[PDB]
């Protein structure tokens, strides 16, 4: 048996499990109205659908999480703390950076800070001149270790339902021709014929365009974004 029992809910938990992304999503928003049941389902697919290989889309896991970590139920905030103390997305430095205030950021749709923090995290990363300086030289870019990138980008993807992360603007900006000038436009980084001000008028939520965060900033130039977008990362 790939799961434990439960019949309004039958289908819901079948496509929970066996769905596509679509289905899943759809399945796991439905069964959170649905009660303490509801609830216990999601719990048993977090428990369950660790098994499954290969990777699947990282928002799955991380949207049942946040809607589970939303529940009102008792029972629900229990499990979190007893096997989900950190969250659901692995946490992988290779220089010792704590990542579990930023999971919490995301979980909660604090988007805003959630990009603040990633900035500062890069920075960390890069080394005490670049932490004290708060922004990057490109080459410190090229340099970070590949298990930060990843978690910093895994984290914004579990987060933001796939929609936000380096990786997707990577694959946006593959897809736009390398055109940088496409990409602004895409993203949601223009403002007519001018950069957008920081923070308030950028968006932070998930009506926000495909890629439009996490934010590096452009008055600059491009260099740290093509350090970020090309970084051994996204191949490894």
């Amino acid at each position: 048996p790939e799961f434990m029992v439960t019949p309004a809910l039958a289908d819901l938990q079948e496509q929970l499990y066996n769905g596509n992304e679509k289905s899943q999503l759809a399945a796991m928003s439905t069964l959170s109205t649905a009660g303490t049941e509801g609830y216990h389902l999601l719990q048993e697919f977090l428990k369950d659908s660790a098994t499954f290989s290969p990777p699947p889309a990282p928002w799955i896991r991380g949207q049942a999480y946040r809607l589970l970590f939303h529940s009102p139920e008792a029972s629900v905030q229990a499990f979190l703390q007893q096997h989900y103390p950190q969250g659901v997305i692995p946490l992988r430095s290779d220089r010792g950076v704590d990542y579990q205030e930023l999971a919490k950021l995301f979980v909660a749709e604090k988007f805003e800070a959630a990009d603040r923090l990633t900035t500062q995290k890069l920075c960390e990363l890069a080394g005490p001149l670049a932490q004290k300086r708060r922004w990057l030289y490109f080459t410190e870019v090229e340099q970070l270790p590949i298990p930060d990138l990843q978690t910093i980008d895994q984290l914004w993807l579990a987060f933001s339902l796939g929609r936000f992360g380096y990786s997707v603007q990577r694959q946006l900006w593959l897809g736009c021709g390398q055109n940088w000038d496409r990409l602004w436009e895409k993203i949601g980084w223009r403002q007519g014929k001018r950069w957008p001000r920081y923070p308030n008028e950028f968006i932070w939520d998930l009506s926000a365009p495909r890629g439009h965060l996490p934010l590096t900033n452009q008055l600059r130039g491009v260099q740290v974004l093509n350090a970020l977008l090309n970084h051994p990362a996204w191949t490894a």
